[PDB]
């Protein structure tokens, strides 16, 4: 808790109840900061009657967020960890996880706006691989959503074993499931299935294919076929981050900077509709 503000729980309000998380229930509040405008904020709290362990992992993954500093990772306001509950307090996102937001929306984004989304996880990732931190677990569901759209790696809890607190197979690299090589490249790949992800407004990986089912096919070549619409670059990027071999695939610095090209080019986005409506 080196890496962490120590909060006093009197600077905090909870207003309501927003979800439930691994340790307890998650609340939208207001933080009071060193006589100024209070924040919106989210807070995890600890359930009372956590075990030890639990108490330990609550609070390493604040110790884990406070490592960290970027536009595209969650933010880490601060714990509770000497009164009880203890609380993570994080910057607030109202718009919630890519995956819900993006099924809720369903066509009401511009493919540009979507491949911004896009280049905020991937500047996010990219901060993370240069820190060497591995994520072993970045799917839509991870990544939150603010007011103004941008996007955060926001779940950096410590629990997590693979499937089969779980990493799901559908986006994890062939050689961290097989060998449990787990590296940036192998985020890169579950970068590829966000992409997917995103370009779908949050259809499932393989669908309701089983896992064995999707570990052959993918390990006989089989890959995610093209969304409808989808820029026939944004597809084969996603194909080079699905790529067999992990050296093969671009590293995150690489994705950021063709997001930015495409960006920079933007009728490269375009789709019929964007020409004919
Ligand atoms: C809506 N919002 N804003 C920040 C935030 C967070 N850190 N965590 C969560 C969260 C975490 C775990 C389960 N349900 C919600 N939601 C958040």
């Amino acid at each position: 808790l080196k890496f962490t503000t120590e909060i006093h729980p009197s600077c905090v309000t909870r207003q309501k109840v927003i979800g439930a998380g691994e340790f307890g229930e998650v609340y939208k509040g207001m933080l009071k900061t060193s006589g100024k405008k209070e924040v919106p904020v989210a807070i995890k709290t600890l359930k009372a009657g956590y075990t030890e362990k639990q108490r330990v992992d609550f609070l390493g993954e604040a110790g884990i967020m406070g490592q960290f500093s970027h536009h595209n990772i969650i933010r880490l306001e601060g714990v509770i960890s000497k009164y009880k509950p203890m609380m993570i307090i994080t910057e607030y996102m109202e718009n919630g996880a890519l995956d819900k937001f993006l099924r809720e929306k369903d066509g009401e984004f511009s493919v540009l706006q979507l491949v911004g989304m896009l280049r905020g996880i991937a500047a996010g990732m990219k901060y993370l691989a240069n820190m060497n931190y591995v994520h072993r677990d970045l799917a839509a569901r991870n990544i939150l959503v603010n007011s103004n759209l941008v996007c955060k790696v926001s779940d950096f809890g410590l629990s997590r074993v693979l499937e089969d607190g779980k990493i799901p197979i559908r986006w994890t690299a062939p050689e961290a499931i097989s060998y449990r090589k787990f590296t940036s490249a192998s985020d890169v790949w579950s970068f590829g299935i966000v992409m997917w992800e995103v370009m779908t407004y949050g259809e499932r990986p393989y669908w309701e294919l089983s896992n064995h089912e999707v570990m052959k096919a993918i390990n006989d070549g089989f890959r995610l076929p093209t969304p409808m619409d989808c820029p026939s670059a944004i597809y084969q990027l996603m194909m080079q981050c699905w790529q067999q071999e992990r050296a093969r695939r671009p590293k995150f610095a690489d994705i950021v900077s063709i997001l930015d090209k495409l960006i920079r080019a933007p009728d490269s986005l375009k789709t019929l509709a964007d020409f004919d409506p």
